[PDB]
């Protein structure tokens, strides 16, 4: 007989066991009735969902359920082929067209996922031009990492948000030489945010393309929720509403958003839905549409999957209390942890992760909080972040009122003396150690954003179908 | 100075153009209460669709609406999250066990697209031996070449469908060496089948792993629509039900579908959903779930989608009645196009690709078809086929009943004279193409009705996997 791929899929499997990052699911069946609420395997079990990705609560929002409901018994469930064969249709063109709006750029194209659009993306602009020199942040998502791998050209890592090195890096290359910098506004495991202004700056100066990942901004950052680049020019983008604002807020033509050449996003969290997106130049997108093979070759995404992130997004973008309010939520746990010194990584951002500093604990806090506390907190391990840097991460939403937070404090505050766990005094005498949302853009209101903003007529682009 | 990037894409785009194959899609509005019509721009313009994917038609059928609906009230739309953190659930759960149970293995992995399965499985499977060799059919879907090439390992081309070719390529290998061979059941652009037995066969003699692309397949072949694998042994199937049966259709132990190490298929055709999942021994999936990256770190597809795809599933396992008729369907138009010789490559399957042999005449075809006879069929060219060899894909269901075909046929006829395009005589006149010049189901199979299966495929009671959540 011949090779034992059994014995190699054993021994790969006993390793993820002996260094304990083996992965143990929870059934969470999260109620739309009842939001944060979720059932485990009975439906009388229920717990407080903590760490979910439904940053607005728009999963279950009411427009977005009907938009479903409408599209399921116009269309039906699937799409029933892909985007060249009998799966384009009006709800893509909407949802193309909603998304090029919020980022204010020509165009955008829907993949399946983020995870494929980043790839996608990534993967074409190295197989295109194979003297591309990539600059990718250490903290880069996984998506992105395979994107990059795949792209198959030089690539540099510079330190996590460290631009002094990604200068150094840029410097030492031929301006002539094509280059991309790729990041991300907000990293998701510590909250972390980047400069997207200097980093456009630095792509200007040393002529390099930018493609930057707002997965975990969009929908909760600038005034209508176009991510961290919006916010930027928060006051230029609030004023203008729809438009392209005159000036950027510093007086100068060009907004960070506008300078960004690629932006992706998803339509998997705030936006309530599945999905995965890139906003650029008609240009690219027409590129990207011709060419890319996780675009061509796949069933287009349900109708009605489409037709509620569209819904999704045309309200968040009107109704700027629900960032407001997810801030006020995430400030309110973050200051009550401090006066507990229950550590929190500091960052400027809607992130929450309490540091455990152990795989073994991180997991069994995990487990005390949802089977003692019913709080459903996912532990973060290797490979997801470095050993010795295991957390809690806990996700505030507008439907995290303040008595669920001060279940969840209390809770955690529980736990940490159940394990005897670090505070912030321990760490001190022993790593990882300020925001975005001003007290100003926190009073704002829905009256205070321009009424262009709301149902805007808009219409679907010609890149999407293909352009003569 | 800087890169002229805007110039590379410019040049690339002009590339499709000068070539002719930039492709201008069609807004085709599918309406689930009128099935097979669609609407166009305006909702009063309405077409046939001949070209779908719905293998089944259950895109809209009042059993997977309903599960939607049901679902959508108490979850709402967004799973909300990755498996690993808040996107694993009862719906994730029923539905692996469903594709598990289908495919009658141990375990089944559920992932956003059977594209990202097919580069999951077989990127991974490279990168974790880099010693393997991969056996490919020229042939294969653009989802498993990337995933060959993600790989990232030493490949081999087989001509298609060509076993001697393949024998010897795995013979000129000692048997220790890692092997795989990757392949498809049916072929979507001509229709073609493998023979899944005899590569099971050879993969035994020159120990190699089988990787299997059901994804045009599911639904359509074996009694339950689990596929030509279940087709291979369809009466063993057929006795047993949801069963493993006690012995293949040569009286020996095990089943082709069983001698199979990884089954891929879509819950995005026949199961009228979206999403991919591949089947396997409980080793292999639980190896996919732990290592793969695009598994682990993408938003888990929304509970409504899968609820869909489970009851797309349950209703096709016990409805032999869906592949009858839609075999009929197919067999009705391509007898009919014989009749007028329409030139139709002939193969065994579900799939009616009319030969027309021009690039251009085959955009011409599609574009009075959908604008005079309200038909919608699409044209395929280069690349997805060789320059000379394009085509229009006919795909016919359930739902294209015989007055429908009637239509259908009436037009490709009208078509062909008004664009004086080639029938069979004038092919075989310059010497034949592709055949132009039998059948997995059988006139014993296609007589079978719903009453012939085992009552234990009804209303299956299916156990949720270990493997899906974790195993300790
Ligand atoms: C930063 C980031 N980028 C891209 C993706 C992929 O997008 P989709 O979820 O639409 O596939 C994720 C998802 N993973 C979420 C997490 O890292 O917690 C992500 O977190
Ligand atoms: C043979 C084959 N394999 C895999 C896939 C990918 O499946 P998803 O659509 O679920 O990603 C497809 C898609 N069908 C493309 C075509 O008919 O050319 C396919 O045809």
């Amino acid at each position: 007989s011949g090779f034992d791929y059994e014995g190699l899929i054993d021994s790969e499997l006993q390793k993820k066991r002996l260094d304990k990052s083996y992965r143990y699911f929870n059934n969470i069946n999260r109620l739309a009735k009842e939001f944060p609420l979720a059932h485990r395997q009975r439906e009388a079990d229920k717990v407080t969902v903590w760490c979910s990705n439904d940053y607005l609560a728009l999963s279950k929002h009411p427009e977005v359920l009907d938009a479903m409901h409408k599209t399921i018994d116009k269309y039906g469930c699937g799409a029933g082929g892909t985007r060249n064969i009998a799966g384009h249709n009006i709800p893509t063109l909407n949802l193309e067209a909603e998304l090029a709006t919020l980022h204010k750029k020509e165009g955008a194209l829907v993949f399946s996922s983020c995870y494929v659009a980043n790839d996608a993306v990534l993967s074409l602009l190295g197989q295109k031009m194979k003297d591309l020199v990539i600059f990718s942040d250490e903290l880069n998502h996984a998506s992105m990492i395979v994107g990059i791998k795949h792209a198959n050209v030089k690539k540099h890592i510079f330190k996590h948000n460290d631009l002094n090195e990604l200068e150094q890096l840029l410097q030492s290359y031929p301006k002539s030489v094509p280059k991309l910098i790729a990041f991300e506004s907000v990293y998701s495991m510590a909250g972390s945010v980047a400069d997207i202004e200097k980093i456009c700056d630095l792509a200007d100066k040393y002529g390099a393309l930018t493609f930057l990942d707002e997965v975990h901004a969009v929908g909760l950052y600038g005034p209508h929720g176009a991510g961290v680049a919006e916010h930027c020019d928060f006051e230029s983008h609030r004023a203008s509403g729809i438009a392209t604002p005159k000036t950027n807020d510093k007086g100068g033509a060009k907004t960070v958003m506008d300078r960004v050449d690629m932006i992706t996003g998803t339509l998997g969290k705030s936006f309530g839905s599945v999905g995965g997106y890139v906003a650029a130049s008609r240009k690219l997108i027409d590129w990207f549409r011709s060419f890319a093979p996780g675009f061509i070759f796949t069933t287009t995404l349900p109708p009605s999957v489409m037709a509620g992130a569209t819904a999704a997004i045309r309200y968040q973008r009107c109704h700027i209390d629900l960032r407001t309010s997810q801030q006020k939520h995430t400030m309110y746990v973050k200051k009550a942890f401090h006066e507990l010194g229950i550590p929190v990584i500091p960052n400027p951002s809607h992130i929450v992760p309490v540091l455990i500093g152990n795989a073994d604990l991180a997991k069994q806090a995990s487990d005390i909080l949802i089977n003692k506390h019913q709080i459903y907190v996912q532990a973060i391990n290797f490979p997801t972040v470095a050993r010795g840097t295991e957390r809690l991460r806990i996700t505030p939403t507008p439907g995290h009122t303040n008595d669920l937070s001060d279940i969840l404090i209390n809770a955690v505050d529980d736990v940490f003396n159940e394990l005897q766990l670090p505070r912030v005094r321990d760490w001190e005498s022993q790593l990882l150690g300020s925001n975005l949302w001003t007290s100003s853009q926190l009073s704002l209101t829905n009256d205070d954003l321009n009424p262009n903003v709301r149902d805007p007529i808009v219409k679907q682009l010609e890149v999407s179908s293909g352009i003569k």
